[PDB]
RNA sequence: AUGUUUUUU
């Protein structure tokens, strides 16, 4: 008796099971209400019920166990967590809790937690003694997260160009700067697919705030990982809540020496949401940005770091420029002094239908020698010195024509000499 | 005895009928008052009266049935809908209701609804069980909505250029960016005529907010569809109300697997109206735009989506640029990074009296391979690569001179090779 | 109202 197991079951089988259990007509009923009635009827027989979810401690002291399939939205099937157990096990926002639950009695509206069985997918004896995320020693990117497929596919050209322009390692904090209508969607899809193919052990999390739902359901059915999104039909409060829950879960996972990867596509939208939810202080800067509005996105971005004791946190955010709004322009570069990695995309190259439209000149990675060998770094330096004199479109055409001849970049580097 | 039937009748016949029924002199009376008196006299004999309209639920709990011929304006002949029936049939704003009505008794001012016969042009048993619009899975444009006439007319050149620049499919969410005095009116008229000619099965709705009455009555007598407009003589409150009613009706139609097409021509004017009706919060951004003013137009724009279960919602809005106001430059923009189709028009080409004055270079459609075949996409790519080096005016002249030689674009593509 | 917008290189 698990909550996620009943959530994954279809509607027809749940209706059939409820009709066999002998309850009210479930055809004219919601799936969540059907599951609730089935759990009630199964607990009336004396059997136990189990559930799971991410903890969201409220300001009063209690909390609930949000579900991932609903993008951490307030649902009727949330498991109530008393503050006594929180104080007894030192629980915090983001801790994954899995234990026995019971249906609400007369006068209650949510399931109660009796005994916790597993904390953060581990024993509670290992979670009671742990080092906080704020005390971990940061470090630079040491492990190399190669994005090249290696299967010789035609779509691998984007990953090869990305590796030649800006290699990505564990704990990297980069930025994907690109004007609208440049190809950010396809680039993010390719990055997510390459991460899921090359490094399936890492925890991939794609955050899409204030996006077109069709794109949400497309990304959810395309990438092999977790997708937490919030369409534009929701207020900025839900955006802030989702961002906080995601970053808290990422911190709790990193605290257990896990490799978390966050592919953010709405850093600008997140900053707009934070500027909308912040109370007015009577002081407005140039472009309509509050003085204390960028602090929360600043911390959300800076949360990414590489841990020496174990694990890492990678955050790749895509910033929006040339959107016609001065607020986004002020945000983007305020954040430019940030992202230890900038991958610029050119609109002029995208208009020529030359995919990918990557600005190789302005791209780059700091401390790239820690992720590449000596000969590889020398070859990349020679390639950059050869590409720099040529124009952007000409350099992109040259790179595409030279990478189409071979499958691996090593052969291209060997033929360049 | 139908309301719309009496509304379509002329004034002279209604006056004659009222004089034959033996009532007060109807020559010095309004047509609506004449219809009201005729309905009263006909109901005094014991016969039944029927009406219809779009439901507009008020904040208190009751509602009225607005009429389409009055642009959903508050009229004396609105049918009152009690909240009891709303609670009994789960009615919402936008549901088309058609049932028996009765004249108001002593102390009443509006017609009452006794029994509902048809809901959303369908049986109530099919409307009681339905999936909300917020739960439908979005998708990209799959079905091709070809705009080419095919009759070899001289006006078909605009549709041919539009198809070669940006093909339109079901569920598309585009933008027509053009400075003033460019030819937006003729272009919108041609688009509406091509939609009514090629795809007469789709529900066409043209929304004109804050425009001149002459243009309104011109569009109403030119296109073959529904025209809901609101001239500048009305406050922004009526603009917001009309936009809400139109989008709610569109959502209710899409919920019944219908293909709705909305040709918006005032996205900038709608954003200005929303910025005017929003209460001041003491925080003004660059250009005079409120922080929470663009949220409602953002949702109105993002409502457009393609449904996998059935139906679609297409919204083609025309944004205004270079109007001398910085608010529109932020308002029209901020919207640039939202849609997935931009059809730019050049003022320099319009000054040369070269119609249509379309910027073929900056135009385009994302995921265009889902609406065109392989050979068609290759021919469009070759045409774009040939047109790109030439200047805007030169490319437009070349395209016009090459399309004037033949009737179909297939012959042009075959002759280009 | 100052900042924002005006405003840019
Ligand atoms: N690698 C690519 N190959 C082919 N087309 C692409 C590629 N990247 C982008 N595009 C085209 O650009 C359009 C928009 O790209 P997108 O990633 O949505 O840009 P952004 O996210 O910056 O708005 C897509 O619909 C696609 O047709
Ligand atoms: N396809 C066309 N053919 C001929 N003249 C046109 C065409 N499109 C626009 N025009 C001219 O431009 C004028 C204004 O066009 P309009 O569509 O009103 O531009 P906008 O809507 O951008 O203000 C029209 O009065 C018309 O004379
Ligand atoms: F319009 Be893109 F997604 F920035
Ligand atoms: F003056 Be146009 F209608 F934009
Ligand atoms: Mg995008
Ligand atoms: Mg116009």
């Amino acid at each position: 008796m698990n909550l996620t197991e009943l959530k994954n079951t279809p509607v027809s089988e749940l209706i059939t099971l409820g009709e066999n259990m002998g309850l009210e007509n479930l055809a004219r009923m919601r799936k969540q209400d059907i599951i609730f009635a089935i759990l009630k009827q199964h607990a009336k027989s004396g059997e136990d019920i189990f559930g799971d979810g991410v903890l969201e401690i409220l300001q009063d002291g209690f909390g609930f166990l949000r579900s991932a399939d609903s993008s951490y939205l307030a649902g009727p099937d949330d498991i109530y967590v008393s503050p006594s157990q929180i104080r007894r096990f030192n629980l915090r926002t983001g801790d994954t809790i899995s234990g026995k639950i019971r249906p609400p009695k007369e006068g209650e509206r949510y399931f109660a937690l009796l005994k916790v069985n597993e904390v953060n997918f581990d024993k509670p004896e290992n979670a009671r003694n742990k080092i906080l995320f704020e005390n971990l020693t940061p470090l630079h990117a040491n492990s190399r997260l190669r994005m090249e497929r290696g299967n010789g596919s035609t779509e691998d050209l984007t990953a090869r160009v990305l590796d030649l322009a800006s290699p990505i390692g564990r704990g990297q904090r980069g930025l994907i700067v690109a004007p609208p209508k440049a190809g950010k969607t396809m680039l993010l899809q390719n990055i997510a697919q390459s991460i899921a193919y090359n490094h399936p052990d890492c925890v991939l999390m794609v955050l899409l705030i204030d996006e077109r739902p069709e794109e949400v359901t497309e990304m959810q059915r395309l990438v092999k990982g977790e997708v937490v999104a919030s369409t534009f039909d929701e207020p900025a409060s839900r955006h802030v809540q989702v961002a906080e829950m995601v970053i808290e879960k990422a911190k709790r996972l990193v605290e257990h020496k896990k490799d978390v990867i966050i592919l953010l596509d709405s850093i600008t939208r997140l900053a707009r949401a934070y500027n909308t939810v912040v109370p007015a202080s009577g002081k407005v800067l140039t472009g309509g940005v509050d003085a204390n509005a960028l602090h929360r996105p600043k911390r959300f971005f800076g949360a990414a770091r590489n841990v020496e004791e174990g694990g890492s946190l990678t955050i790749i955010a895509t910033a929006l420029i040339d959107t016609g709004s001065k607020m986004d322009e002020v945000i983007y570069e305020e954040f430019k002094g940030t992202g230890n990695m900038e991958l610029h995309l050119s609109r002029k190259i995208a208009e020529k239908r030359v995919f990918p439209a990557i600005d190789y000149n302005r791209s780059g990675t700091r401390k790239e020698e820690l992720l590449t060998t000596q000969e590889e770094l020398q070859k990349m330096w020679i390639l950059r010195k050869i590409i720099h004199p040529m124009g952007e479109i000409d350099a992109m055409e040259f790179l595409i024509n030279k990478l189409a001849m071979t499958k691996t970049n090593d052969d291209f580097f060997e033929m360049m000499k």
